[PDB]
This record gives C-alpha cells, structure tokens and sequence, in this order.
C-alpha cells in the first residue's frame, strides 16, 4: 500500500504533538511537554485508498534547529503549525518554508499552513492573514483545535491531497 511521509513543523508550544496525537489516538494532551523527535504510524482510508500514514513530530524548540536538515530532506509533505493566539509563531513560519526550501531544491513542496488552536478567543492572527501567506507558497490554509479535533482530520488529509498532486 502507499506510504506518505508526514513531518509537522513549527515553533514551540504551537501544538504540533497535540494535533498529531488527535490525529492517531483520539485524545488531546492538555500537559505541554516539549518534544525532540517522535514518530507515529497508522493505517487509513483516505478518498477510497488504503494507505500509512507515517508522521514525524518535530521540535519546536530552536535548541534543536540542527535536526531539521536531516527530517527535510526525508519528508514528503509538510504540515506547517503556527498557532492563531501567537504572532511569532505565525513569523516564524518562514524560516520553516525557507528551509524546506533549499533542501528540497524545489518551490513546489507539498506542504498545508495550518492555524491552530482556533477553539482560543485570543486571535492575533486573522484568517486572512494567513491565507495570504499560504497562497504566496502555492498551498492550502486550514485551522484547526487539537483540542475540540476541529478541522484536525482535514488538515493531514489535505496534505495528503497535497502530496498526490504532485
Ligand atoms: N486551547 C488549545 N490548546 C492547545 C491546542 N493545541 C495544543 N494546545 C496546548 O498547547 C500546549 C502545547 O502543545 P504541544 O502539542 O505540546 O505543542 P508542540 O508544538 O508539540 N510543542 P514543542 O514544539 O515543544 O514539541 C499544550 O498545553 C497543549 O494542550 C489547541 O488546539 N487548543
Ligand atoms: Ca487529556
Ligand atoms: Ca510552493
Ligand atoms: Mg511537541
Ligand atoms: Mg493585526
């Protein structure tokens, strides 16, 4: 069967574990305990096709930027987090993009810019915002909440569709 390789990248806190873990074991990790480097694995049907979705969770913190070259270059499509109630976070997507970028040697990256903790009524982010942005990078915006699972499924599946297009 297909195998996509997912990498979910993003600044510290933004809530990448929580949405993975949504995603593969229906439940949200209300604790915040940094990551380093996990990896999940899981079986689905996605648009009639049985498929494995392999999902590396990344680190937020910028102690461990030195790691990303090495998930870059192996990941198929991108999910970039920022979280909606954290400007920098939204900044700091760039250097992701960028990133991938160059070690990709290509513009054209599957990747989905993902807004989460939509549940929050501290927006600094408006959605517009980012939807700019994502169009500047040729991708879709989707928000989420890791913690009410709001638009969770969509986001990884249309990275799916993402990669598919490609
Ligand atoms: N209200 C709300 N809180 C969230 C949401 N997503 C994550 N959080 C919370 O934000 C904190 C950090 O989440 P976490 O998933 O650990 O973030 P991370 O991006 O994986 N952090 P790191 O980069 O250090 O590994 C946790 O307390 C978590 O419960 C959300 O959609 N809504
Ligand atoms: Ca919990
Ligand atoms: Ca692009
Ligand atoms: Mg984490
Ligand atoms: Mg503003």
């Amino acid at each position: 069967m297909t195998e996509y390789k997912l990498v979910v990248v993003g600044a510290g806190g933004v809530g990448k574990s929580a949405l993975t873990i949504q995603l593969i074991q229906n439940h949200f990790v209300d604790e915040y305990d940094p990551t380093i480097e996990d990896s999940y694995r899981k079986q689905v049907v996605i648009d009639g096709e049985t498929c494995l979705l392999d999902i590396l969770d990344t680190a937020g913190q910028e102690e461990y930027s030195a790691m990303r070259d090495q998930y870059m270059r192996t990941g198929e499509g991108f999910l970039c987090v920022f979280a909606i109630n954290n400007t920098k976070s939204f900044e700091d997507i760039h250097q992701y993009r960028e990133q991938i970028k160059r070690v990709k040697d290509s513009d054209d990256v599957p990747m989905v810019l993902v807004g989460n903790k939509c549940d929050l009524a501290a927006r600094t982010v408006e959605s517009r915002q980012a939807q700019d942005l994502a169009r500047s990078y040729g991708i879709p915006y989707i928000e989420t909440s890791a913690k009410t699972r709001q638009g969770v499924e969509d986001a990884f599946y249309t990275l799916v569709r993402e990669i598919r297009q490609h």
